């Protein structure tokens, strides 16, 4: 596509997220920079209002898939860079197991040569000391499949699948993600066939960084299509 | 589960098929028998109401997903096998780009020690000479993806995937497949994680057979998970 | 050039001659390939008499040049590029804890037919382990067929080991060791390492008399988005 | 296996390597931690001996697949945690393309509670302006598979991939990498069937690091293998 070409180098990215979840409001900045050519992206995030009121890895997901690689016989599968510039809308209610859920919508489109990601987020029914405002989650994260179908009909796709967060006590916490993705532009955009992407993520922390914060380096990679 | 014990051996098949397409009504029965060991089935299908008013290639999804091999490490995730033998229903819509589409709905299900599938199909809105009714369609078959998610609020399973069809001057046609499966019995089922089902179906003629009929092999493997 | 040989049907004839612990076979087995869908039906006889081996333990012996190599993979697949005069393909399979079969075979094509004459010798075998006693069962499992270059043979070098099941539950291992090189001068495709998977159903001819065997393959390369 | 055990947290390691390639002689120190649950390797690598007269990304698979994440149905096929903590000897020899080859021995063990992999290499062979010695290579990396065969006869492994190198002007320097694994104790080891390990390697810089230097993450995951 087109906005293909726009991902070819080292693209900086900036993340802004609005968020209330249970009624405590909070904000988070990120910012840094992707390499879709190698499915690579590097970003640290800072919540400006003092300390987050949920986990760290619960917002991963929330927090440009368009940095994705896809390899050359998949281009004409990739969504997400052929809505660009003008970006796409991300819809999500993310439903955690035994546990209340986060809506968000977000905007992902370029503002000048900056990709940006920007969030408003709303969570509800948590319980208070479950394992999100309770803060029983590893700081650490799991290999993800994520499942891609088109939604010709709305003029977007659908995505699907479900995050394993590890908790403290050897167990796991769910988190069923049904998303939408639809472009903003008016221009021709992409619809896929089937298939996924395969995600990793490294979470670690900024050793001259005294705020509440994260640092995420992850690679992600479409798979499954080989007609 | 305890249904997955029904299928640890051979296991007889017969296929039953009322069909309607553009008024054009016919009846189909098949028979045969599946090793879900190797995941492997094989099965002839015979027009018993004369020439098939379709081209045999479209029907094939329509003529048993209980005998997927499931390798041991995602056997948690059989939701086909876990429904047996009380059995569940199978719906699909199935689109025809630029053509008409298929509604079924059959019942899969043991009877005695048959597993026997019933299905009636409508199919509407068929051009006279499109693919289809033109019997424009090569006999042959690709090997596809079988996309599954758990829909939990229906206790059974959402399924996707886009059959291409090969058409006789080099074209593909697809038939886009809308599927729900939904246990028939009160019992507890297994509903998965995301995953899919790797098919590989070959299509060939018994050499003694003058009616019109298919004999069909089928390789199904689940793959895609391994926490 | 030697891909254009393989975009249709083609027929394909194979022949075997067999000694195991001394005891000689022949088999004749024919069919067709389409490497479009890297599927394969083959119809085995032996046409001395009994096969005095199980019919599983011969089918990696009895045309990976039939293979469905994706678009994407393409400039990997040395089989086809070597037709259409062929290549020579060596084996050796080790039983584990049992005796061994050497092949070496000829694939190309004859005419318009595609040809796999194979000459095989068994030795050491017990007569009584799972292989002359007879105790495989009628089935075949799925496997990826492991293939690397070997640039000093402008050829390949290529492994994997058959699981093969035991009539009381157990696997019989079989270890391949396998080597493909040119019969002709003309260039080679060298692969970067990459795996086939491998699908096999094997079934009975209801009104076949003799001692024999059908085959159907799926064959389907993998591994390589580079 | 019981080296396996060693591996379920987070453990520290450290890297030494001492070389000549077409007598230039270097030493490089390095540390960070591995954590195999993830397959996920964070390392720091310093020149200590001033400058590195050859290209950083010529080095990574130099300096632990003992951190490798083997799923839980691969677990027998994991060679490498099995021979610890006595340890393994990995050799290599790595053909630069139309170019020298280095050729190295590493001793990778546990020296009390740290993983340590301590490398001897010899470069021979180089061109002057080459791509290795004329510092041509991009500061970046590709993902790979490598591929892992039991060798019986040595009572460890054989291990052979070829890593694409990206040159400054568009082009691809290879490098073939054939590689050995021997235990250095005399207990019992795992060796595998035939499988891969799929490996993501992210190249960085510290920016208060003034010595030349190279930070590495990488995710390592083993596949292959479903029986």
């Amino acid at each position: 596509s087109k906005g293909e070409e726009l991902f070819t180098g080292v693209v900086p990215i900036l993340v802004e997220l609005d968020g209330d979840v249970n009624g405590h409001k909070f904000s988070v900045s990120g910012e840094g920079e992707g390499d879709a050519t190698y499915g690579k992206l590097t970003l640290k995030f800072i919540c400006t209002t003092g300390k987050l009121p949920v986990p760290w890895p619960t917002l991963v997901t929330t927090f440009v898939q368009c940095f994705s690689r896809y390899p050359d016989h998949m281009k004409r599968h990739d969504f997400f860079k052929s809505a660009m510039p003008e970006g796409y809308v991300q819809e999500r209610t993310i439903f955690f197991k035994d546990d209340g859920n986060y809506k968000t919508r977000a905007e992902v489109k370029f503002e000048g040569d900056t990709l940006v990601n920007r969030i408003e987020l709303k969570g509800i029914d948590f319980k208070e000391d479950g394992n999100i405002l309770g803060h029983k989650l590893e700081y650490n994260y799991n290999s993800h499949n994520v499942y891609i179908m088109a939604d010709k009909q709305k003029n977007g796709i659908k995505v699907n699948f479900k995050i394993r967060h590890n908790i403290e006590d050897g167990s796991v916490q769910l988190a069923d993600h049904y998303q939408q993705n639809t472009p903003i532009g008016d221009g021709p955009v992409l619809l896929p066939d089937n298939h996924y992407l395969s995600t990793q993520s490294a979470l670690s922390k900024d050793p001259n960084e005294k705020r509440d914060h994260m640092v995420l380096l992850e690679f992600v990679t479409a798979a499954g299509i080989t007609h």
